[PDB]
């Protein structure tokens, strides 16, 4: 059986296809006299997939597509304070204000327009390091991500820095204000040869998918970037990276995204996908248009959106059985504050230790108690109410089927087993990859 | 045993407590005279819990944290395109410039804003619907969602109503452009009543959880809202709920929220809780102070926020074990596009087809990405991937699968997304000559 993913996306590339609107970008001769005959778009999935259709494989410059990477590494580079110094988080579009440096914050806006993106690049290995060392940095965490070398596409670097008086205009004024310390011209460079950096539809989904996973390598589950880190990213992906597209992105498509005038669309959505499309021809506001529209039909046609509540909740307990006066709870999957909050929730239910007059419906309800977790998703938090013949003397905790945990995780059940004890249960822990400790 | 949430929670009230800095609102004398030693929180969780500390049970005049809901109302009473042609997505802060309403569209930029509000309350029932009606409507989709009647504070309306030039304003400006229909005097009315009904810190919470969970009530299960309206409100509290907080909401904190005048502060973090948190006195931009900074210690002391992946994804496959020529596939979990594609990864690794799948990359390209999909458990935890892995073992050298149990009793529910793709994803495999039984107790695969 053919994986139906793929299908569809080929389906939609064809679909979509039959139109081709817009204009390449006209800037630089190099990137408008590219072919506009092409159509790609792959998904890259925590599960470690790689669903494609269309040319996908072909590469292009990622352009501003790879400011959200350089964003990555000068936070992994210098630490939030240095960074946030420099650049600001107040969302905007690219048109340049000077009272956001006379007054305001003090500083670019954020990363994703090209003032932010020239004091990132500015700050990416340290507060001394050289013209060379700083690019081999932005090719370097865009190559991490992508998993394999991506090169610079010098044609088009040529091309472009003949043509960059405004880039240099943005990077003259933040000397100005001390937002960068070396000259226009390297930090401008630094800036167009990263936004050259060839890439395909497939490397964008990958790179999109570290930060989509909160910084783990969906090919190998090599953590490349601080959860923290990736989530700032994404954040601010989410605030400006569509900022003057049609409607309103966050609402209308929910999927943190950023458009290369290349024709490349970059998108990251929390926990399901990464996203790469391919569509040389822009729209009036400059962003890909077929790989806007295909952005806008994932979002529809596969109902994903950042605010859905797709979470582990009460599956992170997978049963709860009861054998005398022992009760086996079994854990699983990735258990964050939600799943250790349905741990807890089920160790308490085992009575081992609002006003139902006010509400008499949420009584009715919470009497049908496998139906209510049914229509919240609960998991098999109310077999543990199931269990609690005679009184639980012993309660195993076994993590095995748990894929991974956080700190915050560890914190609450580890609490929660200290409670247990100090209820006069004793407690066995089966923990085989011990990821309990802490 | 005792659920530590709580006690978390206590110990932060009385850590916080310890100073309260700021000043309640002074635009009207029955909110500045208000006790201003108070300071309750609640968190509503989808499981169906409650846990709280401090004054979670004084009631106090909700104020613009009713923005939220009207909206929601006036979206499934209207529908989309009505509501979207009169209230913006733009976002905003309150102060008002009269150029967002020359606009081609003409409307205020988003419902969180009074202008906006306003615009929302006029939009509650219908075209024709009376005064009585619209503020009816307005109380009755925040008591839905609460589990209760709530009541407005009349002493607290009458005070404000003596004082409302600038929402006079705004709602004269709105007439002026069509985006209003009736008296400026009605409109503004209603939005005061809607501002002064009463609630807790607790009804916060469990009315957050409502659009936390796409629109679930977590304590009965039943659907209050269209998941697709939900996700709507939640997004618009997102970019315009905390407009002018310090620093940025968002990125920051990360729990799309929204502060009232009175002290309350509502949160709603899809898929893992709602929240609710009182305290009278304002900061200098006009948040709760202990409010807003509680929030903060919340995002980080329990690491929440919106960008967090936090999804079923692989653990949507319970299991996935063989008996000879049979393999038995269970699922579990809210199966929706993440846990449907784990599925289909799932079916698909049985090589029950003729040929050999297409992995997309170049193993010689990509030495690094071999090595780990090697050892598919490793790679399968470090990922999230749950019991997916075991579908490529169950294929892993005598015998050709010809029965494939498909369980979903443990599944909670499934979205139509994942209802298509799961029955598309089955067809394909009958189509490959394996026998499918479903096992579906609930019926929740149909449609
Ligand atoms: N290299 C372009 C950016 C292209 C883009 O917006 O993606 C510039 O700095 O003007
Ligand atoms: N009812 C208040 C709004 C309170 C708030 O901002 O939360 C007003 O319109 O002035």
């Amino acid at each position: 059986m053919r994986h139906p993913i793929p299908d569809y996306l080929a389906s939609l590339v064809t679909e979509l296809g039959a139109v081709n609107p817009g204009e390449t970008a006209q800037y630089i001769p190099v990137l408008a006299e590219a072919d506009p005959d092409r159509f790609g778009i792959a998904l890259a999935t925590p599960t470690g997939r790689l669903h494609c259709a269309g040319d996908a494989d072909v590469e292009f410059t990622i352009q501003s597509a790879s400011k959200p990477f350089t964003y990555a590494a000068a936070l992994v580079d210098r630490g939030f304070a240095a960074v946030d110094r420099q650049v600001g988080l107040n969302p905007s579009g690219e048109a340049f204000n000077e009272l956001s440096l006379e007054a305001e914050s003090h500083r670019p806006d954020n990363a994703m327009i090209n003032a932010g993106a020239l004091a990132v690049h500015q700050l990416l290995v340290g507060p001394e390091a050289s013209r060379k060392e700083r690019l081999d940095r932005a090719v370097e965490i865009m190559s991490l991500l992508a998993g394999r070398r991506l090169s610079v596409d010098w044609e088009t670097y040529e091309s472009e820095m003949a043509v960059s008086d405004r880039n240099l205009s943005l990077a003259h004024m933040l000397r100005s204000y001390g937002v960068l310390q070396d000259s226009a011209e390297e930090i401008v460079a630094g800036y167009v040869a990263q936004c050259a950096v060839l890439v395909t539809v497939k490397d964008l989904a990958v790179m999109g998918a570290c930060l989509a996973t909160g910084g783990i390598h969906p090919m190998t589950g090599e953590r490349m970037l601080p959860s923290i880190v990736a989530r700032r990213v994404v954040s601010v992906m989410t605030s400006s990276g569509m900022y003057d597209a049609a409607g309103q992105w966050l609402a209308d498509v929910g999927i943190p995204a950023k458009s290369g005038v290349a024709g490349g669309v970059l998108g990251a959505l929390p926990g399901r996908v990464g996203i790469g499309v391919f569509s040389p021809r822009l729209d009036e506001v400059g962003n890909s248009a077929r790989g806007v529209l295909a952005c806008r039909r994932l979002s529809e046609d596969f109902r994903l959106h950042l605010m859905d509540g797709d979470s582990l909740g009460g599956t992170a307990v997978r049963f709860v059985e009861r054998e005398g006066d022992r009760v086996f709870l079994h854990l699983q999957g990735v258990i964050r504050f939600g799943g250790a909050e349905a741990v807890l929730d089920a160790l308490t239910d085992l009575r081992t230790g609002w006003d139902a007059a006010v509400y008499p419906r949420w009584q009715e309800a919470a009497a049908d108690r496998a139906a209510l977790s049914a229509a919240t998703g609960g998991g098999a938090v109310h077999e543990a109410a199931a269990a609690a013949d005679g009184p639980i003397r012993t309660v195993v905790l076994n993590l095995a089927r748990v894929d991974r945990i956080d700190d915050v995780g560890r914190r609450l059940i580890a609490e929660g087993v200290r409670r247990l004890q100090a209820d006069g249960v004793r407690v066995e822990v089966e923990d085989p990859e011990r990821i309990l400790p802490l």
